[PDB]
């Protein structure tokens, strides 16, 4: 690879869900934050599989405890929203059931 990919994979969603799921339990933030834009998405295959995405993150107006995480709008306000960039790299061995994120970097867009 590493050839072009598209947020209409199964693959390429499943393990955006993945990064961003792994983004929010690492943060120390009390509101979910939640892709916004994929930017890039590229995948390479071999042993496993191999995403790198790039992706356009923002902070929500529902909090981590919030039961329900699904109708979660981004804050309006710039300095609340805190837009952020991110570089995902995912290796997932779908037919053993691994999946792992080996990079994350995200920096304020």
């Amino acid at each position: 690879g590493p050839m072009d990919a598209s947020v209409e994979e199964e693959g390429v969603r499943r393990a955006l869900d993945f990064a961003v799921g792994e983004y929010n339990k690492a943060s120390n933030d009390m509101y979910h934050s939640r892709a916004l834009q994929v930017v890039r998405a590229r995948k390479q295959i071999g042993a496993g599989v191999n995403y790198f995405l790039d992706v356009e993150l923002g902070r929500t107006t529902c909090t981590k405890t919030q039961p329900n995480l699904d109708n979660c709008p981004f804050h309006d306000q710039p300095h609340l929203k805190r837009k952020a960039f991110c570089s995902f790299q995912i290796y997932a061995v779908p037919w053993q059931g691994t999946m792992t994120l080996s990079k994350s970097t995200c920096q304020d867009a």
